[PDB]
């Protein structure tokens, strides 16, 4: 009986095995746009993905991860509220059973159809494992997804989902360019937070883009065909794999614009 998104093992149950669930800097959070403050101290954000080397896509039972080669400085995130260089290790999404929900962060309580998380670790810590033992070990770039026109750069991901339908399945996924998932603007909100799935470690500097990307109904509908279960087990559609907004507590959300 492990954690999940159901009635008996969902987000409201996580604190029992992971006490930090009720911590001081948990994510996601609602982004109250009128409370956020423009921060002049924020340096320009740098997203360098031209050398990104994707390797595989995996259904881990919670979502599907597109993994990258992080043995060298290729795809990195720098600038903004960040000090140093953060290396891309994987990206995944969170989505709902309907277009009206799915995102983890919300904007003035608005829920988007999905949310993309590009996960990076601080290179000064040597590895992802050591990085998650530091308060500034990770940087996650969050991007909202709304339903409308199709996102060409997402189609290659959508088309391979049929090959990793169940938990534990993986497939080669080389030469995928994450630059095709980014909106035009890099305006963002930033705050200190945590991982949104167990172990819910508080080592994340969150950078959430204001501009969402548009994906087609057809594209997100295929996300909903994935399974939480493993092959040969009763089918449980992988939907609503998102954690709700958590208490902001002693934190302030800063804006890079205005
Ligand atoms: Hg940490
Ligand atoms: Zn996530």
């Amino acid at each position: 009986h492990h954690w999940g998104y159901g009635k008996h093992n969902g987000p409201e149950h996580w604190h029992k095995d992971f006490p930090i669930a009720k911590g001081e800097r948990q994510s996601p959070v609602d982004i109250d746009t009128h409370t956020a403050k423009y921060d002049p101290s924020l340096k320009p954000l740098s997203v360098s993905y031209d050398q990104a080397t994707s390797l595989r896509i995996l259904n881990n039972g919670a979502a599907f991860n597109v993994e990258f080669d992080d043995s060298q400085d290729k795809a990195v995130l720098k600038g903004g509220p960040l000090d140093g260089t953060y290396r891309l290790i994987q990206f995944h999404f969170h989505w709902g059973s309907l277009d009206g929900q799915g995102s983890e962060h919300t904007v003035d309580k608005k829920k988007y159809a999905a949310e993309l998380h590009l996960v990076h670790w601080n290179t000064k810590y040597g590895d992802f494992g050591k990085a998650v033992q530091q308060p500034d070990g990770l940087a996650v770039l969050g991007i909202f997804l709304k339903v409308g026109s199709a996102k060409p750069g997402l189609q290659k991901v959508v088309d391979v989902l049929d090959s990793i339908k169940t938990k534990g399945k993986s497939a080669d996924f080389t030469n995928f360019d994450p630059r095709g998932l980014l909106p035009e603007s890099l305006d963002y909100w930033t705050y200190p937070g945590s991982l949104t799935t167990p172990p819910l470690l508080e080592c994340v500097t969150w950078i959430v883009l204001k501009e969402p990307i548009s994906v087609s109904s057809e594209q997100v509908l295929k996300f909903r065909k994935l399974n939480f279960n493993g092959e040969g087990e009763p089918e449980e559609l992988m939907v609503d794999n998102w954690r709700p907004a958590q208490p902001l507590k002693n934190r302030q959300i800063k804006a890079s614009f205005k």
